[PDB]
Protein backbone atom coordinates (compact mmCIF):
# COMPACT_ATOMS: atom_id res chain seq x y z
CA UNK A 1 0.00 0.00 0.00
CA UNK A 2 3.04 2.42 -0.22
CA UNK A 3 3.11 1.59 -4.05
CA UNK A 4 -0.28 1.82 -5.13
CA UNK A 5 -1.78 5.25 -4.31
CA UNK A 6 -1.49 7.33 -7.67
CA UNK A 7 -4.08 9.66 -9.27
CA UNK A 8 -2.56 12.85 -8.26
CA UNK A 9 -2.87 14.08 -11.75
CA UNK A 10 -0.55 16.76 -13.38
CA UNK A 11 -2.31 18.57 -15.87
CA UNK A 12 0.26 20.87 -17.18
CA UNK A 13 0.14 25.00 -16.90
CA UNK A 14 2.84 25.57 -19.39
CA UNK A 15 3.57 25.34 -22.74
CA UNK A 16 6.68 27.52 -24.54
CA UNK A 17 7.24 26.58 -28.38
CA UNK A 18 9.41 28.21 -30.79
CA UNK A 19 10.59 27.67 -34.72
CA UNK A 20 13.76 28.46 -35.00
CA UNK A 21 15.43 28.21 -38.35
CA UNK A 22 18.96 28.60 -38.06
CA UNK A 23 21.67 29.56 -35.65
CA UNK A 24 21.06 33.40 -35.67
CA UNK A 25 17.64 33.51 -34.25
CA UNK A 26 14.36 31.77 -33.32
CA UNK A 27 12.15 33.10 -36.18
CA UNK A 28 8.87 32.23 -34.52
CA UNK A 29 8.02 31.71 -30.90
CA UNK A 30 5.21 31.25 -28.39
CA UNK A 31 4.20 30.72 -25.11
CA UNK A 32 0.73 29.84 -24.07
CA UNK A 33 -1.54 29.32 -20.53
CA UNK A 34 -4.57 27.95 -19.46
CA UNK A 35 -6.92 30.67 -21.13
CA UNK A 36 -5.29 28.72 -24.04
CA UNK A 37 -5.01 25.14 -22.94
CA UNK A 38 -8.09 23.35 -23.02
CA UNK A 39 -8.97 20.95 -19.99
CA UNK A 40 -11.10 18.30 -22.14
CA UNK A 41 -14.65 17.45 -21.46
CA UNK A 42 -15.45 13.37 -21.42
CA UNK A 43 -17.69 14.33 -24.39
CA UNK A 44 -14.41 14.96 -26.22
CA UNK A 45 -12.92 12.01 -24.19
CA UNK A 46 -15.24 10.26 -25.99
CA UNK A 47 -14.84 11.46 -29.12
CA UNK A 48 -11.03 11.13 -28.97
CA UNK A 49 -12.21 7.70 -28.43
CA UNK A 50 -13.80 7.60 -31.74
CA UNK A 51 -12.17 9.35 -34.82
CA UNK A 52 -9.33 6.69 -34.63
CA UNK A 53 -11.47 3.81 -34.13
CA UNK A 54 -9.35 0.43 -36.07
CA UNK A 55 -5.91 1.42 -34.81
CA UNK A 56 -5.40 -0.76 -31.68
CA UNK A 57 -2.61 1.07 -30.33
CA UNK A 58 -4.27 4.21 -30.50
CA UNK A 59 -7.44 2.35 -28.47
CA UNK A 60 -5.23 1.41 -26.02
CA UNK A 61 -3.79 4.86 -25.90
CA UNK A 62 -7.24 6.17 -25.04
CA UNK A 63 -8.50 3.59 -22.81
CA UNK A 64 -5.12 3.88 -20.81
CA UNK A 65 -5.37 7.65 -19.25
CA UNK A 66 -8.34 8.79 -17.59
CA UNK A 67 -10.26 11.41 -18.76
CA UNK A 68 -8.81 14.75 -17.42
CA UNK A 69 -5.10 13.30 -18.29
CA UNK A 70 -5.41 14.85 -21.44
CA UNK A 71 -5.00 18.65 -22.60
CA UNK A 72 -5.22 20.48 -26.18
CA UNK A 73 -3.01 23.19 -26.44
CA UNK A 74 -3.77 25.89 -28.38
CA UNK A 75 -0.55 28.17 -30.08
CA UNK A 76 -1.49 31.44 -31.65
CA UNK A 77 -0.93 31.27 -35.28
CA UNK A 78 0.49 35.00 -35.27
CA UNK A 79 3.83 36.10 -33.34
CA UNK A 80 3.99 37.32 -30.23
CA UNK A 81 6.82 39.56 -30.77
CA UNK A 82 8.64 41.07 -33.53
CA UNK A 83 11.71 39.49 -35.25
CA UNK A 84 13.98 41.37 -33.84
CA UNK A 85 17.08 40.55 -35.47
CA UNK A 86 20.78 42.90 -36.56
CA UNK A 87 20.36 43.35 -40.19
CA UNK A 88 24.02 42.08 -40.99
CA UNK A 89 23.27 38.56 -39.25
CA UNK A 90 19.89 39.00 -41.77
CA UNK A 91 22.27 39.17 -44.99
CA UNK A 92 24.68 36.43 -43.32
CA UNK A 93 21.82 33.91 -43.22
CA UNK A 94 19.89 35.17 -46.66
CA UNK A 95 23.83 35.09 -48.05
CA UNK A 96 24.18 31.26 -47.10
CA UNK A 97 20.65 30.41 -48.27
CA UNK A 98 21.98 32.49 -51.86
CA UNK A 99 25.29 30.54 -51.69
CA UNK A 100 26.54 29.17 -48.53
CA UNK A 101 27.20 25.77 -49.93
CA UNK A 102 25.91 23.65 -46.93
CA UNK A 103 23.02 22.26 -45.14
CA UNK A 104 20.67 24.12 -42.73
CA UNK A 105 18.85 22.91 -39.55
CA UNK A 106 15.30 23.76 -38.39
CA UNK A 107 14.59 22.71 -34.53
CA UNK A 108 10.70 22.76 -34.13
CA UNK A 109 11.02 22.83 -30.24
CA UNK A 110 7.95 21.95 -28.71
CA UNK A 111 8.80 22.34 -24.88
CA UNK A 112 6.63 22.28 -21.70
CA UNK A 113 6.16 22.66 -17.59
CA UNK A 114 4.03 21.30 -15.15
CA UNK A 115 3.15 22.40 -12.01
CA UNK A 116 5.21 21.87 -8.87
CA UNK A 117 3.08 21.78 -6.17
CA UNK A 118 1.23 18.41 -8.02
CA UNK A 119 4.06 16.92 -7.34
CA UNK A 120 6.80 15.77 -10.26
CA UNK A 121 10.25 15.74 -9.00
CA UNK A 122 11.43 17.12 -12.99
CA UNK A 123 10.06 20.38 -14.68
CA UNK A 124 11.10 21.02 -18.37
CA UNK A 125 9.56 17.98 -20.42
CA UNK A 126 10.34 18.67 -24.01
CA UNK A 127 12.35 17.53 -27.23
CA UNK A 128 13.65 19.18 -30.41
CA UNK A 129 12.50 17.75 -33.88
CA UNK A 130 15.10 18.41 -36.84
CA UNK A 131 14.21 19.39 -40.69
CA UNK A 132 17.06 19.44 -42.81
CA UNK A 133 17.49 21.29 -46.43
CA UNK A 134 20.35 21.23 -48.91
CA UNK A 135 22.03 24.34 -50.16
CA UNK A 136 20.15 25.81 -52.37
CA UNK A 137 16.53 23.42 -52.12
CA UNK A 138 13.22 23.53 -53.11
CA UNK A 139 11.82 24.81 -49.82
CA UNK A 140 14.89 26.65 -49.49
CA UNK A 141 13.92 28.58 -52.66
CA UNK A 142 11.09 29.29 -51.08
CA UNK A 143 12.19 30.60 -48.35
CA UNK A 144 14.56 32.20 -50.67
CA UNK A 145 11.83 34.22 -52.40
CA UNK A 146 9.98 34.89 -48.73
CA UNK A 147 13.96 36.26 -47.60
CA UNK A 148 13.94 38.99 -50.74
CA UNK A 149 11.89 41.62 -49.19
CA UNK A 150 8.11 40.88 -50.57
CA UNK A 151 5.10 40.99 -49.71
CA UNK A 152 3.37 38.13 -51.54
CA UNK A 153 4.48 34.90 -50.71
CA UNK A 154 4.34 31.37 -48.70
CA UNK A 155 5.83 28.39 -47.83
CA UNK A 156 5.50 24.75 -48.11
CA UNK A 157 6.30 22.43 -45.01
CA UNK A 158 7.26 19.07 -45.23
CA UNK A 159 5.71 17.91 -42.09
CA UNK A 160 7.53 18.75 -39.13
CA UNK A 161 4.65 19.40 -36.56
CA UNK A 162 3.20 16.61 -34.32
CA UNK A 163 0.02 16.93 -33.20
CA UNK A 164 -0.09 14.37 -29.96
CA UNK A 165 2.43 14.36 -27.55
CA UNK A 166 2.49 12.44 -24.88
CA UNK A 167 3.69 14.42 -21.84
CA UNK A 168 5.66 11.56 -20.01
CA UNK A 169 6.25 11.38 -16.23
CA UNK A 170 10.01 11.91 -17.06
CA UNK A 171 12.46 14.57 -18.13
CA UNK A 172 11.83 14.03 -22.53
CA UNK A 173 8.12 14.82 -23.97
CA UNK A 174 7.65 12.60 -26.70
CA UNK A 175 4.99 12.24 -29.70
CA UNK A 176 2.39 9.69 -29.99
CA UNK A 177 3.48 7.03 -31.64
CA UNK A 178 0.09 4.88 -31.35
CA UNK A 179 -2.70 7.84 -32.90
CA UNK A 180 -0.23 8.42 -35.17
CA UNK A 181 2.02 5.67 -36.04
CA UNK A 182 4.11 6.92 -39.09
CA UNK A 183 6.53 8.74 -37.01
CA UNK A 184 8.00 11.50 -39.50
CA UNK A 185 4.60 11.81 -42.28
CA UNK A 186 1.70 11.22 -39.31
CA UNK A 187 3.10 14.88 -38.22
CA UNK A 188 1.13 17.51 -39.62
CA UNK A 189 2.00 20.25 -42.14
CA UNK A 190 2.66 23.93 -41.53
CA UNK A 191 2.74 26.96 -43.48
CA UNK A 192 4.17 30.54 -42.92
CA UNK A 193 3.71 34.53 -43.04
CA UNK A 194 7.20 36.48 -43.38
CA UNK A 195 5.37 39.96 -42.36
CA UNK A 196 6.93 43.12 -43.34
CA UNK A 197 5.32 46.52 -42.48
CA UNK A 198 6.86 49.58 -43.79
CA UNK A 199 7.52 52.40 -41.18
CA UNK A 200 18.54 46.71 -45.11
CA UNK A 201 17.78 49.87 -44.51
CA UNK A 202 14.78 50.20 -46.31
CA UNK A 203 13.85 46.41 -44.95
CA UNK A 204 14.61 48.18 -41.80
CA UNK A 205 11.89 50.27 -42.81
CA UNK A 206 9.88 47.33 -43.00
CA UNK A 207 9.43 45.79 -40.05
CA UNK A 208 8.69 42.44 -40.08
CA UNK A 209 7.52 38.91 -38.14
CA UNK A 210 6.06 35.43 -38.81
CA UNK A 211 2.68 33.79 -38.82
CA UNK A 212 2.47 30.16 -38.58
CA UNK A 213 -0.54 28.03 -39.85
CA UNK A 214 -1.98 25.22 -41.31
CA UNK A 215 -1.59 23.53 -44.88
CA UNK A 216 -5.24 24.89 -45.34
CA UNK A 217 -6.31 27.07 -42.13
CA UNK A 218 -9.84 27.55 -41.58
CA UNK A 219 -9.59 29.82 -38.45
CA UNK A 220 -6.13 28.01 -37.59
CA UNK A 221 -3.84 30.71 -38.61
CA UNK A 222 -5.19 32.41 -35.61
CA UNK A 223 -4.86 29.21 -33.12
CA UNK A 224 -3.33 26.10 -34.34
CA UNK A 225 -4.29 22.85 -31.97
CA UNK A 226 -2.15 20.56 -30.97
CA UNK A 227 -3.46 17.78 -28.01
CA UNK A 228 -0.75 16.57 -25.29
CA UNK A 229 -0.96 13.35 -22.75
CA UNK A 230 -0.04 14.17 -19.47
CA UNK A 231 1.06 11.68 -17.04
CA UNK B 1 29.45 -2.08 -5.96
CA UNK B 2 27.12 0.37 -5.57
CA UNK B 3 29.04 3.13 -5.05
CA UNK B 4 31.34 1.94 -8.23
CA UNK B 5 29.48 2.62 -11.46
CA UNK B 6 30.10 5.69 -13.07
CA UNK B 7 30.84 6.94 -16.46
CA UNK B 8 28.18 7.83 -18.15
CA UNK B 9 29.01 11.19 -19.14
CA UNK B 10 27.28 14.50 -19.02
CA UNK B 11 28.18 16.72 -22.58
CA UNK B 12 25.91 19.88 -21.74
CA UNK B 13 24.18 20.56 -24.80
CA UNK B 14 23.28 24.32 -23.43
CA UNK B 15 25.23 27.62 -23.23
CA UNK B 16 23.79 30.57 -22.40
CA UNK B 17 26.07 33.59 -22.02
CA UNK B 18 25.24 37.88 -21.64
CA UNK B 19 27.20 40.42 -20.78
CA UNK B 20 25.26 43.10 -18.31
CA UNK B 21 26.68 46.04 -18.24
CA UNK B 22 24.48 48.30 -15.43
CA UNK B 23 21.32 47.37 -14.17
CA UNK B 24 19.39 48.61 -17.04
CA UNK B 25 19.55 46.14 -19.30
CA UNK B 26 22.15 43.17 -20.65
CA UNK B 27 23.76 44.60 -23.35
CA UNK B 28 25.44 41.59 -25.14
CA UNK B 29 23.37 38.39 -24.95
CA UNK B 30 23.42 35.12 -26.78
CA UNK B 31 22.74 31.05 -26.39
CA UNK B 32 23.87 28.23 -28.61
CA UNK B 33 23.52 24.33 -29.39
CA UNK B 34 25.18 21.70 -30.64
CA UNK B 35 26.35 23.11 -33.58
CA UNK B 36 28.26 25.80 -31.97
CA UNK B 37 29.36 23.45 -29.69
CA UNK B 38 32.58 20.87 -30.61
CA UNK B 39 32.32 17.59 -28.89
CA UNK B 40 36.22 16.71 -29.09
CA UNK B 41 38.17 14.48 -31.03
CA UNK B 42 40.85 12.47 -29.10
CA UNK B 43 43.42 14.28 -31.21
CA UNK B 44 42.90 17.25 -30.04
CA UNK B 45 42.79 15.83 -26.26
CA UNK B 46 46.60 14.81 -27.31
CA UNK B 47 46.57 18.77 -28.03
CA UNK B 48 45.02 20.23 -24.87
CA UNK B 49 47.26 17.56 -23.48
CA UNK B 50 50.47 19.36 -25.70
CA UNK B 51 50.28 23.03 -25.43
CA UNK B 52 50.09 23.17 -21.62
CA UNK B 53 53.32 21.40 -20.66
CA UNK B 54 55.18 22.08 -17.59
CA UNK B 55 51.82 23.17 -15.18
CA UNK B 56 51.85 20.21 -13.18
CA UNK B 57 48.09 21.35 -11.81
CA UNK B 58 47.09 21.38 -15.89
CA UNK B 59 48.94 18.13 -16.71
CA UNK B 60 46.97 16.22 -13.73
CA UNK B 61 43.89 18.44 -14.87
CA UNK B 62 44.07 17.19 -18.92
CA UNK B 63 44.92 13.64 -17.66
CA UNK B 64 41.63 14.02 -14.86
CA UNK B 65 39.15 13.49 -17.57
CA UNK B 66 37.98 11.09 -20.00
CA UNK B 67 38.70 12.44 -23.81
CA UNK B 68 34.69 12.86 -24.18
CA UNK B 69 34.30 14.72 -20.95
CA UNK B 70 35.57 17.92 -22.44
CA UNK B 71 33.73 19.97 -25.21
CA UNK B 72 34.32 23.67 -26.74
CA UNK B 73 31.51 26.05 -26.61
CA UNK B 74 31.53 28.57 -29.45
CA UNK B 75 29.75 31.84 -29.12
CA UNK B 76 28.88 34.30 -31.73
CA UNK B 77 30.52 37.69 -31.90
CA UNK B 78 27.94 39.31 -33.43
CA UNK B 79 24.52 40.10 -31.16
CA UNK B 80 21.53 37.32 -31.89
CA UNK B 81 19.12 40.54 -31.72
CA UNK B 82 19.53 44.35 -30.98
CA UNK B 83 19.79 46.78 -27.95
CA UNK B 84 16.46 46.92 -27.38
CA UNK B 85 15.80 49.32 -25.02
CA UNK B 86 13.77 52.56 -23.82
CA UNK B 87 15.71 55.97 -24.86
CA UNK B 88 14.79 57.54 -21.40
CA UNK B 89 16.65 54.69 -19.98
CA UNK B 90 19.69 55.24 -22.86
CA UNK B 91 19.75 58.69 -21.27
CA UNK B 92 19.61 57.63 -17.47
CA UNK B 93 22.45 55.59 -18.30
CA UNK B 94 24.47 57.20 -20.17
CA UNK B 95 23.78 60.27 -17.96
CA UNK B 96 25.47 58.70 -14.90
CA UNK B 97 28.27 57.24 -17.03
CA UNK B 98 28.55 61.15 -17.49
CA UNK B 99 28.21 62.96 -13.83
CA UNK B 100 26.67 59.98 -11.50
CA UNK B 101 28.93 59.75 -9.01
CA UNK B 102 29.58 56.35 -7.85
CA UNK B 103 30.48 53.23 -9.60
CA UNK B 104 29.29 51.01 -12.45
CA UNK B 105 29.27 47.41 -12.37
CA UNK B 106 30.15 44.61 -15.46
CA UNK B 107 28.12 41.16 -14.88
CA UNK B 108 29.83 38.36 -17.70
CA UNK B 109 27.50 35.25 -17.04
CA UNK B 110 28.11 32.28 -19.00
CA UNK B 111 25.45 29.84 -17.97
CA UNK B 112 24.88 26.39 -18.70
CA UNK B 113 22.19 23.78 -18.74
CA UNK B 114 23.29 19.87 -18.83
CA UNK B 115 20.46 17.51 -20.46
CA UNK B 116 18.10 15.37 -17.82
CA UNK B 117 18.10 11.79 -19.36
CA UNK B 118 21.68 11.41 -18.43
CA UNK B 119 21.22 12.02 -15.06
CA UNK B 120 22.27 14.55 -13.10
CA UNK B 121 19.77 16.22 -9.97
CA UNK B 122 20.62 19.93 -10.75
CA UNK B 123 20.35 21.73 -13.89
CA UNK B 124 21.45 25.27 -14.23
CA UNK B 125 25.14 25.66 -12.81
CA UNK B 126 26.82 28.99 -13.60
CA UNK B 127 28.12 31.82 -11.83
CA UNK B 128 28.60 35.27 -12.65
CA UNK B 129 31.61 37.51 -12.84
CA UNK B 130 32.20 41.05 -11.52
CA UNK B 131 34.09 44.12 -13.01
CA UNK B 132 33.99 47.53 -11.77
CA UNK B 133 34.31 50.66 -13.00
CA UNK B 134 35.28 54.30 -11.61
CA UNK B 135 33.02 57.55 -11.48
CA UNK B 136 34.40 58.39 -14.83
CA UNK B 137 37.28 56.15 -15.20
CA UNK B 138 39.30 55.32 -18.59
CA UNK B 139 37.12 52.43 -19.39
CA UNK B 140 34.01 54.04 -18.20
CA UNK B 141 35.43 57.22 -21.10
CA UNK B 142 36.00 54.71 -23.65
CA UNK B 143 32.39 53.39 -23.24
CA UNK B 144 31.57 57.16 -23.04
CA UNK C 1 31.43 46.82 -31.54
CA UNK C 2 28.86 49.20 -30.49
CA UNK C 3 26.97 49.41 -33.74
CA UNK C 4 24.13 51.52 -34.87
CA UNK C 5 22.14 51.75 -38.15
CA UNK C 6 20.37 54.78 -39.74
CA UNK C 7 16.80 53.50 -40.73
CA UNK C 8 17.52 60.22 -28.55
CA UNK C 9 15.24 60.66 -31.43
CA UNK C 10 17.59 60.76 -34.07
CA UNK C 11 19.26 57.77 -32.05
CA UNK C 12 16.36 56.01 -32.19
CA UNK C 13 16.14 56.40 -35.85
CA UNK C 14 19.83 54.70 -35.61
CA UNK C 15 19.47 51.29 -34.36
CA UNK C 16 22.23 49.53 -32.29
CA UNK C 17 22.85 46.40 -30.93
CA UNK C 18 26.54 44.97 -29.35
CA UNK C 19 29.52 42.72 -31.31
CA UNK C 20 31.72 41.02 -29.13
CA UNK C 21 35.25 39.71 -30.17
CA UNK C 22 39.10 39.62 -28.92
CA UNK C 23 41.64 42.28 -28.55
CA UNK C 24 42.98 40.82 -31.56
CA UNK C 25 40.04 38.85 -33.55
CA UNK C 26 41.15 36.63 -36.77
CA UNK C 27 38.18 35.19 -37.31
CA UNK C 28 36.64 35.24 -33.77
CA UNK C 29 35.13 38.92 -33.67
CA UNK C 30 32.41 36.22 -35.73
CA UNK C 31 32.88 32.90 -33.68
CA UNK C 32 34.77 33.19 -30.03
CA UNK C 33 35.65 30.38 -28.64
CA UNK C 34 35.80 29.10 -25.02
CA UNK C 35 36.08 25.41 -23.52
CA UNK C 36 34.35 23.71 -20.70
CA UNK C 37 34.86 20.48 -18.60
CA UNK C 38 31.57 18.54 -18.23
CA UNK C 39 31.62 15.77 -15.36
Amino acid sequence: LIRSVVGVVNQPIDVTVTLKLGGYEPLFTMSAQQPSIVPFTPQAYEELSQQFDPYPLAMQFISQYSPEDIVTAQIEGSSGALWRISPPSRAQMKQELYNGTADITLRFTWNFQRDLAKGGTVEYTNEKHTLELAPNSTARRQLAQLLEGRPDQSVVIPHLFPKYIRAPNGPEANPVKQLQPDEEEDYLGVRIQLRREQVGTKASDFLEWWVIELQDCKADCNLLPMVIFSD
